[PDB]
């Protein structure tokens, strides 16, 4: 009945002469990270950015995620309100619904706790649990994470290796070859949580967490794409099994048991802060925030 975690994705620490570039970097693990889809990359323990946002500034307003919107299928639409937050505001909420649910310090509550306790919840039809998530915030609107020589923000001597480094995530290619664009911020709580989905053009994506509580991953390797496409429209709605895909994944809550049980292969990892997680071209990736965190990421093509 429990959730069964699925087994650990690689994990790299490379050293300070394996973490030259992310392209050459990622291009050498490729034969191993491109089988499980999703890798994470522990920088040297030295390598630490400062936070760079305007934190002063910083306003939002996050939507409103309920976990068991899939099987509540089997007044609706005005059940709770998109409202603005603070950085400080969101994270006393964030906090406070944590601490509360689980009756314990917030960093006391095991990871492999609040997995078990998410996964239930998604499928729980007595339960209805309801959280925000900070996911649509560019980083033109109050600065990247990452110091950025931009001339809006002040750069210490200090920073500015972090400003120039090819582990910046505006640093990073972003420009597809053809014959004919900025990082993304999130910031999570409790809960808050992304579906199963590929990239645009099959892109690969790089994910930094600033700071905070984890980010739980699931990862599945691109030789597994069309089974996972298979068993989703096998075992989605009626209403969505003929949606065109980018519709469909909008929606496309799967517990990875399911997956695993169909035989597809899933990799799972928490990410830690200051640590960085890259997903591979076609690897279909889904996840939650174990709490008050804040993460950056942008997709980038090799
Ligand atoms: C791409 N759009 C640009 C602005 C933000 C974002 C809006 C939608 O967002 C994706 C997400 C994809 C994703 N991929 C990797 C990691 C995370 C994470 O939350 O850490 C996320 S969120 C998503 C997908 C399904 C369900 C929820 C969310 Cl929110
Ligand atoms: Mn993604």
């Amino acid at each position: 009945a429990e959730f069964v975690p699925p087994p650990e994705c690689p994990v790299f620490e490379p050293s300070w002469e394996e973490f030259t570039d992310p392209l050459s970097f990622i291009g050498r693990i490729r034969p191993l990270a491109e089988k499980t889809g999703i890798c994470k990359i522990r920088p040297p323990k030295d390598w630490q950015p400062p936070f760079a946002c305007e934190v002063k500034s910083f306003r939002f307003t996050p939507r409103v995620q309920r976990l068991n919107e899939l099987e509540a299928m089997t007044a609706f639409g005005f059940e709770q309100a998109v409202r603005e937050y603070t950085l400080q505001s969101f994270g006393e909420m964030a906090d406070n619904f944590k601490s509360d649910y689980f009756n314990m310090p917030v960093h006391m509550v095991p990871t492999e706790l609040v997995e078990k306790e998410f996964w239930r919840l998604v499928s729980s039809i007595e339960e209805d649990v309801i959280v925000e998530y900070g996911a649509d915030i560019s980083s033109k609107d109050f600065g990247s994470g990452f110091p950025v020589k931009d001339g809006r923000r002040k750069i210490l001597p200090e920073e500015e290796e972090y400003a120039l480094s090819g582990w910046n995530l505006n640093n990073m290619p972003v420009l597809e070859q053809s014959v004919l664009k900025v990082p993304w911020l999130y910031v999570g709580m409790c809960f808050s949580s992304f579906c199963w989905h590929i990239e645009d053009h099959w892109s690969y994506s790089i994910n930094y967490l600033h700071w905070g509580e984890p980010k739980t991953w699931y990862g599945v390797p691109s030789h597994a794409a069309e089974q996972l496409e298979e068993v989703m429209r096998e075992l989605a709605p009626e209403l969505f099994e003929s949606q065109p895909d980018l519709l469909h994944q909008l929606v496309t809550i799967m517990n990875p048991n399911v997956l695993m049980e169909h035989g597809v292969p899933v990799y799972r990892t928490n990410q830690c802060a200051g640590e960085f997680v890259v997903t591979f071209p076609r690897a279909y990736h889904s996840g939650f925030n174990q709490g008050y965190n804040f993460a950056e990421a942008v997709n980038f093509c090799t």
